[PDB]
């Protein structure tokens, strides 16, 4: 009964559907009746060609703004180089019109789509805050494919206004259910970048996404880190297919690439899920992703089983998004209990790092208090330390259930002597575990150099609830 789209380039959208299983299971969500109707997504990028023949029918001025020129119209700036085309490509991934004889289709081909023109100029904290905080009671999902430089030597995150915009978004946005911020984990793979050094993807408020190639491999541009939640397909080598979407100047492209093309596909899957249950909160959406994502046939040398029986990787998080499973589980989902936060200051004195430092601490996770957590969501190790060559450090955190999260891998290009100033390294790998018991922090100098420094603060911050657990996998 469900008729698949007839768009000319739809058969080339290999990642949406097919008889092989190398796809995001989007046609199963469309067949259940979910195509994005009533959901509003906004792309935070270099602008959106609102008059594109495959975007105009779904374009929403209420989901759009131009923060670079301070006006409501996010039309890109046209140049000979076609420099401002990325937002239009991302918009088509989410919501390109279906059955109109043009290009392919979006994952949520009936959703409303807009864009914030924010990257075609100087990106300041105010520019970021005004983009993240745009029309929060109209826009449901924000998709951002970029962040601090992916040079493998930067440590940066949202400054005060942008962090306040995330707080306001998840707390009061979407009628109090919370704005959904979808983020790409980064394109710094060739520079050996480690994505927990990017405070936007490392945030608990962003649902972070990495990439897999068509043949199920970790692409050259992928960044590994413990803050990633899940994966979508994107580009790989020149024998693997790429993303097919709308392009600038009313064109179609078959060569959209990078993790920056994975985040919009996740935003479209999240739009289908929100149509299936409009009452899902920002945390319910992250729980659905953890429970339904699929590791099968994704190749990595770090797949590990966590404390509740789920496989998790630093390259893929919980695995590939599965749109059919997401929309099926959303329908009767019971809203998670309010978020609890348990703060544990670990050190009794500063500790010399040297070649290797291990800090062990047994915690009760706020036993006997309103913030008692027996079911973890995100965990952070907020560290303050000095070190002469930052990139030589590797940091791991082991949970009481034995789950080893790499908080920071060695970054050869990071020569900074600035250390970390209360940097909140985050892991999603212990989701649903009981955080009571022994936690172990390991900081090691991965080089033969006689490096030196001191760890002056280690705060373990646990987020979660004390109810609603599933029987382990
Ligand atoms: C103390 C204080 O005030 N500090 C202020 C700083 C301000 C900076 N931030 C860090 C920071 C930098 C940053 O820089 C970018 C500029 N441009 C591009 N790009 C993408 C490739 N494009 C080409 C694509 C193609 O052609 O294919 C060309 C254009 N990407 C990144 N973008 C962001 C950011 C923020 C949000 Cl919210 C949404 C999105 Cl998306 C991104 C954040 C940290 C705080
Ligand atoms: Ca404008
Ligand atoms: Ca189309
Ligand atoms: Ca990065
Ligand atoms: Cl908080
Ligand atoms: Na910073
Ligand atoms: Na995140
Ligand atoms: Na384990
Ligand atoms: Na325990």
């Amino acid at each position: 009964v469900y008729q698949e789209p007839t768009d000319p380039k739809f058969p080339q959208q290999w990642y949406l559907s097919g008889v092989t299983q190398r796809d995001l299971n989007v046609k199963a969500a469309w067949a259940q009746g979910y195509t994005g109707h009533g959901i509003v997504v906004s792309i935070l990028d270099d602008g959106i060609e609102k008059n594109h023949p495959d975007l105009a029918g779904n374009y929403d001025p209420g989901a759009s703004f131009d923060v670079n020129d301070q006006d409501p119209d996010p039309q890109p700036r046209y140049t000979q180089m076609n420099d401002n085309r990325h937002g239009t490509r991302c918009a088509g991934e989410v919501a390109a019109v279906a059955n109109n004889g043009v290009c392919g289709v979006g994952v949520a081909y009936n959703a409303r789509i807009g864009g914030v023109r924010m990257l075609d100029g100087e990106v300041t904290d105010a520019v970021e805050a005004r983009s993240l905080g745009l029309n929060p009671n109209h826009i449901h999902i924000y998709s951002a494919s970029w962040g601090p430089e992916d040079d493998g030597k930067t440590v940066d995150g949202p400054a005060r206004l942008a962090e306040e915009a995330f707080f306001r978004g998840v707390s009061q946005g979407r009628g109090g259910l919370g704005s959904i911020f979808v983020w790409a984990s980064g394109n710094g793979g060739r520079e050996h970048d480690s994505c927990n050094c990017d405070g936007y993807t490392n945030s608990i408020y962003t649902l972070s996404i990495s990439s897999a190639t068509q043949f199920g491999n970790v692409p050259w541009y992928s960044e590994a880190c413990s803050s990633t939640l899940a994966t979508t397909y994107s580009s790989g080598n020149q024998n693997e297919k790429q993303i097919v979407t709308t392009d600038l100047r009313q064109k179609c492209t078959e060569s959209h690439t990078g993790t920056s093309a994975s985040a919009p596909l996740a935003a479209g899957i999240i739009a289908l899920t929100l149509e299936a249950n409009k009452n899902l909160t920002w945390r319910d959406m992250q729980h659905l992703v953890v429970q339904t994502s699929k590791p099968a046939h994704l190749n990595a040398n770090d797949w590990a089983t966590n404390g509740v029986g789920r496989k998790v990787s630093h390259s893929y998080g919980y695995g590939l998004l599965d749109a059919g499973a997401m929309v099926a589980l959303a329908q009767n989902w019971t809203t998670v209990a309010p978020q609890r936060k348990c703060i544990i200051d670990i050190l009794t004195e500063p500790k010399d790092i040297g070649k290797r430092l291990e800090v062990r601490k047994t915690v009760t996770a706020c036993l006997g208090e309103p913030n008692h957590i027996t079911r973890l969501e995100h965990a952070q190790a907020r560290l303050t330390l000095s070190y002469n060559r930052r990139g030589d450090l590797a940091i791991h955190l082991v949970s009481p259930m034995g789950t080893r999260s790499t908080l920071l891998a060695a970054r050869p290009h990071d020569y900074s002597a600035d250390g970390f100033n209360d940097w909140a390294f985050m892991t999603t790998h212990s989701w649903d575990e009981d955080p009571s018991g022994e936690w172990v922090l390991e900081i090691e100098n991965t080089s033969e150099a006689n490096n030196y420094g001191t760890l002056t603060k280690f705060t373990l911050v646990l987020y979660g609830t004390a109810s609603g657990s599933l029987v382990p996998r």
